[PDB]
């Protein structure tokens, strides 16, 4: 029993984390195979970040310029791109610690661990989910971008993130790892606002199911609801509308658990309308929503 | 900028873990040099745990009955004892991946990261405290008996728990590394109630620096108090006492953010009179007391 904000095992991407120096600029690059991969950002000077043209300053680099150390070993850099927003930085040495892994650009409302990592060093893992204004909301200070946020399936690590930006909110801007930006972020020191930070609706659900699982139970109710009438709810506390989709994906827990979706959208309702009136629910004062359904079904049946 | 609740990156750890059979009983072991440390009630059947004779139980156990497995490689066991509450098999092979390593007993208010694993394969890691009742905060199902919790200085791996029993009430108990439990608790299956869960108020002190630092100022306030003063309202909200220990360790803090902790013990005492009236602080609605200082100024600070 217990339920924690649990991040992945860090290992097989610790194995992964390298530094790159480009001039005075020291950030982190993931190598996979003889590829480096690290934001575009590392060829600038914090005054080009104004309005940085990056073909530009990419053509005053060359391979030797790119300083990519693993550990207190150098890499040899043989190549060099821009993909998007990321450099891929081709070294003469596969990664001999290379898991299997994939590139997954993730969807909104959906979890990944970050290894913070500062020049090439890891410091910490957390878990994130891409919110559904695309950002995250991350513990970064300079030094950190090119650290990376992943998935892990058995044992192949899908990665879906790499740290780029801080917004002046101190919330979080990044790529996937063919180097687009999640939402209509940029990579430039500018005027970018996050738009509303919605909460992830079939999460809390998710979350709700986890604490009746660990005994966590005072918010059930006698009601029930329909998915338009509970997106009324939604739309006044500026929750994610509820779809069949959403209903469909929480069948397994709602299966277990013996409680209808729309009865715990229900208990839902009644938590938005009247607060937790100075009550918890699994350690928590407010309703988590950085749980998917798969989260919730993974922690509670141990998997690994 | 950014405040998450950060566990130490598991690799070191990961490379640690085995899995332990006794007869029908499967948990995890930890593998550091030539010996695996599991929890004695690996040698029990449930029927045992009423009332276990360890000593009595293990006289029927030969090396041969402790099967020990890396990954797919089994480890041949060539010796076995029992201190405390650990039982310690000797194996013919030093783990290749053993960290430097310390096993510390750890004071209640101390942090830890715990790697949660099943049959020696690592499903995910997370931040703990050890409680003022001796008691973690975990999220542990049947088969993490033997996952550890650990800290990491720069390369040296600080084990201080192994995971051993869930109580009634869904908290968790567990030893050192010497075996010892934290707390009254023992390894049967009996009536044992935690007792009070007191905040560890130092780390409420931190996490609201924390706060400070990063943003989040609205619960400063105009007022100071005394350590006596806030005692009496430590008292009344099950608070541990701040010592002037305390004051000395939030120093670094103080100095860095300009507030005086006994300034802050004023905002905190109008937090506790008032409650945050339906406002957050670091993405949270309670008092979160599981970051210690060091924990503030080490994530603050982005130290690897
Ligand atoms: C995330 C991260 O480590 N960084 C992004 C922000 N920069 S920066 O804008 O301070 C900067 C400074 C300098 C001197 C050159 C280039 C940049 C982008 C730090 C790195
Ligand atoms: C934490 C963990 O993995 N375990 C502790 C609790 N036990 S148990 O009490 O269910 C048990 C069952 C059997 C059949 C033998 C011995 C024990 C302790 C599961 C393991």
């Amino acid at each position: 029993s217990g339920f924690r904000k649990m991040a992945f095992p860090s290992g097989k991407v610790e194995g992964c984390m390298v530094q790159v120096t480009c001039g005075t600029t020291t950030l982190n690059g993931l190598w996979l195979d003889d590829v480096v991969y690290c934001p575009r950002h590392v060829i600038c000077t914090s005054e080009d970040m104004l309005n940085p043209n990056y073909e530009d300053l990419l053509i005053r680099k060359s391979n030797h310029n790119f300083l990519v150390q693993a550990g207190n070993v150098q890499l040899r850099v043989i190549g060099h791109s821009m993909q998007n927003c990321v450099l891929k930085l081709k070294v003469d040495t596969a990664n001999p610690k290379t898991p299997k892994y994939k590139f997954v650009r993730i969807q909104p409302g959906q979890t990944f661990s970050v290894l913070a990592c500062y020049n090439g060093s890891p410091s910490g893992v957390y878990q994130c989910a891409m919110r559904p204004n695309f950002t995250i909301k991350g513990s970064f200070l300079n030094g950190s971008c090119g650290s990376v946020g992943f998935n892990i399936d058995y044992d192949c690590v899908s990665f879906c993130y790499m740290h780029h930006m801080e917004l002046p909110t101190g919330v979080h801007a990044g790529t996937d790892l063919e180097g687009n930006f999640y939402g209509p972020f940029v990579d430039r020191q500018t005027a970018q606002a996050a738009g509303t930070d919605t909460t992830i609706t079939v999460n809390v659900l998710a979350w709700l199911y986890a604490a009746v699982i660990n005994g966590d139970r005072w918010f059930l109710n006698r009601f029930t609801t329909t998915l338009n009438d509970f997106n009324l709810v939604a739309m006044k506390y500026n929750y994610e509308p509820l779809t069949q989709d959403h209903v469909d994906i929480l069948g397994p827990l709602s299966a277990q658990t013996g409680i209808a979706v729309l009865d715990m959208c229900a208990s839902l309702k009644e938590l938005l309308q009247n607060g937790m009136n100075g009550r918890t629910i699994l350690g928590s004062a407010l309703l988590e929503d950085e749980f998917t359904p798969f989260d919730v079904v993974r922690q509670c049946s141990g998997v690994t």
